[PDB]
């Protein structure tokens, strides 16, 4: 396969404008990439004016009053030019990605469907746009404006870099590698710590899946309590792992502190050790320093526009193959012929069209169909495939294979595809209601209808109905809340499009089974009862479909072997703003609940102060340093040098330390709420009803994502936040009161100008993050109607839509192109407005500190002090408030978590007070007047004044009508559910007032749908015991003959089971099943349908395991088998849930056995 395309071939759809765009954008990102170095030497030139003129105050203020010119110069420079970049760059992106998106969708659409049958997948297809707008609309548009931008700030670092000072400048790049390679290793050693973290949680999730998706039997057999064992030792093994990758974060954290601050204090050393030999000043070596150091993060911030590139290539690659394909049948002659005035008896002498996929097999033999004309014929056969390669080669599917068919005498061959596919008036299996309006679909047929002809159309699907009264009439869409039903109104919309088109020959399709006749009479109404009948094959549903039609063609091995009279019958066997309030106080109950951890956060929370202090020492320290390279007296330079380098690699030492302490203990609180959240979530979940599990919303993935994904916002968002929101107030705190204690004047106006200095630094963050959003969100109704363009391909052919569809795909993509030219426009606008504000308090500030130094206010030293660190503060406070959303999506979720936890259930399966048990039952149970309304669905109610008896000792055998009931009845007895007036009769006593979890300690459980546990079948038969010892479990193995496969399996009770196990026969399992419930060993047990789908060994033996458990003591047994039933005291067969006769076994007298229980015994024997 293709491993790439040339990296220009990516800019193939770019036109002139785009290319003015992107030498404008690429302009620009190189003059803001150069800025920022340009910055650093402007503020070196600045303070060496505003230092080394202190004798002479005027000279002083003319300079400093000319670089803050200059500062506001390079302001408007980085406005301009980060404008340029990021509005160019997107809009660039956007139009050529919009492009190649129409280009490749008319492309998709001109391919035959062997292209889609052989070479690519539909799916694969559908799933290009996708990977197109996360690589290829990227990378041209962002990513590459971003490379750019950073090796022009890595150039313009080091060139600035080593023309101030060359040695300087040699030794930060001799140091940059150091820092490079901690960074590497700390973040390899957090992406492996955080796999294996992430293995360890999806373990866990996948043990909450099975848990919640199996929910019947776990809470049948009081299994919570080991579920949430089971999940509190997968927790405890991710706790442990996440302590881990804790203490590797922080050692890494603490690591580069303690590098960056070692190298700092040689650097100030060495660059020290520069100016008292008068090789440079110190505003110079200041400069160096940092602009090297720049250079190596702009390197490493450009990587990711490469590793973003290649991607890109492979996408487009993939994108520009499937693009630059020819059609196969496109290269017959585009002239063709029209005929005309067709007849509709085209003569299929032969077949073709043999699936390239499997060519060694050929589906359909050769064979002659000969359609009359004017005449309806219906063919049945095979098994829905060779009806469908009919159909496919009446559609001008044709492949070469065998001979050729033929339209009125004319081979399709000489006739063309865009009249041909005009006279086929076909219907499908799937109506394919595209995304649009229903005006649109109906008008799919031909563009040249208007408003009366689509009434005419849907006049024959009973004029409107359901379509009159929708919210918009035909302007309705389907993507919103329309219809969404199989079962509904889509298939009389294909319809009313059928008929909209010429009703010539056509190739009607079986329609839906489901709603009631209304539909399927219409089909015929509309299909078969306009005249001019034409070929209208049933793939199922024959019962009189095609006993109205006049033809039964039958096609038995892909061939008619009968065709003419349709009396004679045949073997068919067919089935036929927020709130803020409530979410404090949500936080405080969320710290309440961790309350034992407390201690643990709060030392950390020491850690965290003194972390920020220590980041406010280090820019004091270089402030001090600064100062010292301004003084006359060597000797005192050195001594304040050297001691501001020992106090350093203090600093970098306590730095390191108090880093891993910092990190390690607020990760550990974190997982320590996490865990204890999660257990109390999945406590609260297992303790609910039924019916709430019978929700949709609280579907078996929903709960299991729901789990795994508020618990972890709540961890990352809290922990990270309130540990980074801690050392930044401690930061502002010690910088605000230095900073005052200097010169309080100069540090009131910085304060002044504090938000507009936070403002510009989270606009530095939020760009370097990157000013598009999702991409793929942006569009998403084109990307759904391309996938349900490509997925319906031969629809779209049908119908000749393919013009239709791609502009309705550019109609749909140009507000999206719109949306994201005035996004470009704003995002550039805002951040170099900003950054603009941001150089003009940079320039205020010194000028307020030479005009204090020039009144004779203040000093040198002590305003260039106040200003580095405020400007670090305001640096942490940007920080913060990046961070902050993450503390609202944290709250969000945790809000989220709450409402879930804190929902009450209307029965709670452990009672603290109720009537003690007895240790032995005596097994009787009454369901007087029952009514039960089965809330999943309250249209539909059952169990019409039931009532049902059963008393010590004996096996009731009331089956029913199969599909209604059934097991529903045994759903009420161990109360999953809760009757509207239902009274439950147990042994003298009431279950509504009393313990579930008693009763469900003395009943045992084997619905008809198989239950498997874990990975051994050991405990998939220890299951129904707590505290089954291994003569149990052979003893019930022996009792359901379970005993003889599982020894015959190599591993025996310890066999790889479950979804990925052996997979073994439904037989065995449903024995193993059996013999778990003898294990329950309960006074009363009851049964489900046990004879679905076995052979007769098995057959026979599960039923004399069945005869084994039910004799003893009293048992209920439904089932759906003939007879043989052993004990059959009574019978009951329910009437749409009224009682009805309980007919015994032993037929007494014949009036309900002759009734229902007739019939099928004969159709069964």
């Amino acid at each position: 396969e293709i491993r790439g395309v040339a990296f220009k071939e990516l800019f193939r759809f770019a036109d002139g404008l785009d290319y003015v765009l992107m030498g404008i954008g690429s302009v620009g990102a190189f003059v803001h990439g150069c800025s920022l170095p340009l910055f650093l030497r402007f503020f070196a030139d600045l303070v060496n004016s505003f230092g080394s003129n202190s004798n002479n105050v005027e000279k002083m203020m003319e300079e400093v009053l000319k670089y803050a010119l200059y500062f506001l110069v390079v302001g408007a420079a980085i406005w301009a030019s980060s404008w340029a970049e990021i509005s160019c760059w997107m809009w660039s992106g956007e139009r050529q990605t919009t492009k190649m998106r129409i280009k490749y969708l008319e492309a998709a659409l001109n391919q035959d469907i062997q292209f889609f049958d052989t070479e690519v997948r539909t799916s694969d297809v559908v799933f290009a746009i996708n990977t197109d707008a996360v690589m290829v609309q990227d990378a041209i548009s962002e990513k590459l404006g971003n490379f750019i931008h950073y090796m022009a700030t890595f150039v313009s670092g080091f060139i600035v870099g080593f023309t101030a000072v060359w040695q300087l400048a040699l030794v930060t790049l001799a140091v940059v590698p150091l820092i490079a390679v901690i960074g590497g290793i700390h973040t390899t050693t957090l992406s492996k710590l955080s796999n294996k973290s992430q293995e360890s949680l999806s373990q866990a999730g996948n043990i909450v899946e099975q848990t919640v998706v199996q929910i019947r039997v776990v809470m049948a057999f009081v299994g919570e309590s080991r579920a949430s064992q089971a999940y509190s030792s997968a927790l405890k093994i991710a706790q442990k792992l996440g302590y881990k990758t804790g203490l590797a974060k922080g050692m890494g954290l603490g690591a580069t502190y303690f590098v960056v601050f070692c190298c700092y204090a040689l650097l100030l050393w060495y660059g020290g050790y520069l100016v008292r030999h008068h090789l440079t000043n110190g505003g110079l070596a200041i400069a160096t320093m940092f602009a090297v150091m720049i250079g190596g993060l702009a390197l490493g911030q450009s990587a990711p526009s490469m590793a973003a590139f290649a991607k890109a290539k492979v996408a487009a690659a993939k994108i520009f193959r499937i693009i630059d394909h020819k059609p196969t049948i496109e290269r017959n002659s585009e002239s063709g012929v029209e005929l005309d005035s067709v007849t509709g008896l085209v003569e299929l002498k032969n077949v073709d069209f043999s699936y390239p996929s499997r060519p060694d097999v050929k589906i359909l033999n050769n064979f002659c169909l000969s359609v009359p004309a004017g005449k309806t014929i219906a063919l049945v056969g095979s098994s829905g495939s060779g009806k469908s390669t009919v159909v496919s080669l009446i559609e001008r599917f044709y492949d070469p294979n065998s001979g050729q068919v033929l339209l009125d005498g004319q081979d399709l061959k000489t006739l063309k595809l865009r009249w041909l596919r005009q006279q086929i008036g076909l219907v499908s299996q799937e109506p394919a209601l595209f995304a649009t309006s229903i005006k649109e679909n109906i008008l799919l047929g031909r563009p040249d209808a208007d408003q009366v002809e689509i009434e005419e159309a849907a006049r024959v699907a009973n004029a409107h109905s359901f379509i009159i009264k929708l919210p918009d009439g035909f302007d309705t869409q389907v993507g919103e809340r329309g219809l969404q039903l199989s079962g509904g109104q889509k298939q009389r919309i294909a319809i009313a499009r059928a008929m909209l088109k010429n009703p010539a020959i056509l190739l009607l399709d079986e329609a839906t089974s489901a709603l009631d006749s209304e539909s399927e009479k219409l089909v015929q109404e509309a299909l078969d009862r306009f005249m001019i009948g034409r070929t209208t094959l049933i793939i199922a549903h024959r019962l009189s479909t095609i006993r109205k039609a006049d033809l039964v063609a039958v096609l038995q091995q892909g061939s008619v072997s009968e065709i003419g009279t349709h009396d004679e019958l045949f073997s068919k066997g067919e089935n036929g703003k927020l709130a803020f309030k409530d979410q404090a106080n949500s936080f405080w109950r969320l710290a309440k609940m961790n309350s034992p951890e407390w201690k643990y956060a709060l030392l950390g929370s020491v850690g965290s102060v003194i972390c920020g202090s220590l980041s406010a020492f280090f820019a004091y320290v270089l402030s001090a340093v600064l100062s010292v390279y301004y003084n006359p007296d060597h000797e005192y330079m050195i001594k304040q040098i050297d001691k501001y380098c020992y106090l350093l690699i203090g600093l970098s030492s306590a730095a390191l330390v108090f880093n891993t302490l910092q990190h390690s203990f607020w990760d550990i609180v974190g997982e320590n709420l996490t865990k204890r959240v999660r257990e109390k979530m999945l406590s609260a979940v297992l303790k609910n009803e039924m019916a709430w599990f019978d929700q949709e919303e609280n579907e078996s993935a929903r709960i299991a994502a729901r789990l795994a994904l508020d618990a972890n916002n709540v961890r990352s968002a809290i922990g990270d936040r309130i540990s980074v929101i801690v050392q930044n107030t401690a930061l502002m705190l010690v910088a605000c009161t230095a900073g005052f204690v200097l010169q309080w004047r100069l540090a009131l106006v910085l304060v002044a100008v504090f938000p507009v200095v936070v403002a510009a630094t989270v606009l530095q963050k939020m760009f370097m993050t990157g000013f598009s959003g999702d991409l793929e969100a942006a569009h998403a109704k084109g990307t759904q109607l391309a996938g349900e363009a490509i997925a319906n391909v031969r629809t779209v052919a049908a119908f000749n839509s393919e013009a239709k569809i791609v502009r309705l795909y550019t109609a749909n993509l140009e507000p999206p192109l719109k949306r994201c030219f005035w996004k470009g426009q704003i995002a550039g606008s805002g951040y170099g407005v900003a950054q603009f504000c941001l150089y003009a308090s940079y320039a205020l500030g010194l000028w307020y500190a030479s005009w204090l130094v020039k009144h004779g206010i203040s000093d040198f030293s002590k305003t260039i002090r106040v200003f580095m660190v405020l400007m670090v503060s305001a640096n942490g406070a940007a920080e913060t408030l990046t961070l902050a959303p993450d503390f609202i999506k944290g709250g969000q979720a945790m809000r989220s978590v709450f409402e879930l936890l804190d929902r009450k259930t209307e029965i709670e399966p452990d009672d603290p007070d109720t009537t003690p048990v007895p240790d032995r039952l005596r097994g009787e149970v009454e369901l007087k007047h029952i009514d039960f309304s089965y809330p999943s669905r309250p249209d539909i109610q059952i169990f019409r004044d039931l009532s049902l008896r059963a008393r010590a000792g004996k096996t009731l055998a009331l089956v029913g009508p199969s599909g209604c009931g059934k097991s529903s009845v045994i759903s009420l007895i161990q109360r999953f559910y809760e009757p509207s007036s239902g009274r439950v009769m147990i042994d003298g006593k009431d279950i509504r007032k009393y313990n579930l979890k008693a009763i469900r300690k003395h009943i045992a459980i084997v619905p008809q749908e198989p239950c498997l546990f874990g990975t051994t079948i050991y405990e998939n038969i220890a299951y129904g015991h707590e505290c089954a010892t291994e003569a149990e479990i052979i003893q019930a193995a022996t009792l359901a003959s379970a005993h003889k496969f599982i020894s015959a399996l190599p591993e025996g009770y310890k066999t790889y089971v479950g979804e990925r196990g052996v997979q073994l026969s439904g037989g065995q399992k449903q024995r193993i099943a059996i013999a778990r419930a003898l294990v329950r060993k309960a006074e009363i047990m009851l049964l489900d349908e046990a004879t679905s789908a076995l052979d007769a060994e098995s057959e026979r033996s599960v039923q004399e395991a069945l005869d084994q458990a039910c004799s003893g003591r009293t048992s209920i047994v439904v089932a759906h088998r003939l007879s043989t039933i052993r004990n059959a005291h009574v019978i009951a067969v329910i009437d749409d849930g009224k009682v009805a006769e309980q007919g015994s076994h032993s037929h007494l007298l014949k009036n309900h056995p002759d009734g229902i229980y007739a019939r099928m015994i004969q159709l069964q024997r």
